[PDB]
């Protein structure tokens, strides 16, 4: 088993690094990024990810429902992007596959 959780986990480094704002969406607004890992929010949001990432894998993601969830928060296609970005070194940090058909299935209906 490809090890999905530390790939989410260097995800989320790189996208808060890159962009500290989207931070300021989740239950851990302002939780300094070396600390993310004794979250109780993170962990319950990084949970999810991983999950999400096991479901598109597994043939059963609804890129349709994440991205109206999504536009929920307002937030749309210029993060997703960024995401993907951020997403596709992960996975490359970690010789796992790389995730940008998910996310362009996400993009789809953004
Ligand atoms: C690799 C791309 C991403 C994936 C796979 C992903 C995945 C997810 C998942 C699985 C959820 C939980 C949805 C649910 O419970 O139904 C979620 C929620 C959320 N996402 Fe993302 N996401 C991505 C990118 C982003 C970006 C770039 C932002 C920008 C701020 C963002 C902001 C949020 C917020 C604010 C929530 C709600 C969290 C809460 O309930 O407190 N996501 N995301």
């Amino acid at each position: 088993m490809v090890n999905w959780a530390a790939v989410v986990d260097d995800f989320y480094q790189e996208l808060f690094k890159a962009h500290p704002e989207y931070q300021n969406k989740f239950g851990f607004k302002g939780v300094a990024l070396g600390s993310l890992k004794g979250n109780a929010a993170y962990k319950t949001q990084a949970g999810k990810t991983v999950d999400y990432i096991n479901a598109f894998i597994g043939g059963s993601a609804d890129a349709a429902g994440l991205a109206s969830r999504h536009k929920g928060r307002n937030v749309g296609s210029a993060e997703f992007h960024n995401a993907k970005a951020c997403l596709a070194k992960a996975c490359s940090a970690h010789g796992a596959p790389d995730l940008g058909h998910a996310i362009d299935d996400i993009l789809s209906h953004l």
